[PDB]
């Protein structure tokens, strides 16, 4: 009916996130080799969840699992400083997929628990989130271990669909 794809660098959270949901079972399908799936179906909306970035295994084919996505949400570790350019790099080949150029797009600036984690305001400069044009975003700042911020990004990706 209408999908939402959680995307982002591995160990971003992705899965912690699903699970803090309580939306139903998260389960793992393997397509093809090199290109792991999770999934949550909750009434009309499929969660669909898998890791980006590095060698963009099997990307050719996400066409065919990207279909029917209303809303992108993308997560990052905001304390992996190493890779926050690679994450840059993901997000925008997301956002120049055709099938996706309408969705709208929930950031998720996670492990804000951590000390040196990069602030919501780093986030989004540093993934250029305001020279989105004609494309709703939003950007929240999150603690998936203790669930702290997904209602309120959550709640305006939900309001706006
Ligand atoms: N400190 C902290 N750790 C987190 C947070 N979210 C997830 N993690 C941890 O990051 C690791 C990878 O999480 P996971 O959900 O599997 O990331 P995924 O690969 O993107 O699905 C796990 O050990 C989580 O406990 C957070 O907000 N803060």
């Amino acid at each position: 009916e209408m999908r939402i794809l959680m995307v982002g660098l591995d160990a971003a959270g992705k899965t912690t996130i699903l699970y803090k949901l309580k939306l139903g079972e998260i389960v793992t399908t393997i397509p093809t080799i090199g290109f792991n799936v999770e999934t949550v179906e909750y009434k009309n909306i499929s969660f669909t969840v898998w890791d980006v970035g590095g060698q963009d295994k099997i990307r050719p084919l996400w066409r065919y699992y990207f279909q029917n996505t209303q809303g992108i949400i993308f997560v990052v570790d905001s304390n992996d400083r190493d890779r926050i350019a690679e994450a840059r790099e993901e997000l925008q080949q997301m956002l120049n997929e055709d099938e996706l150029r309408d969705a709208l797009l929930l950031v998720f600036a996670n492990k804000q628990d951590l000390p040196n984690a990069m602030n919501a305001a780093e986030i989004t400069e540093k993934l250029g989130l305001h020279s989105i044009r004609q494309r709703p975003w939003y950007i929240q700042a999150t603690c998936a271990t203790t669930g702290d911020g997904l209602y309120e990004g959550l709640e305006w990706l939900s309001t706006n669909l």
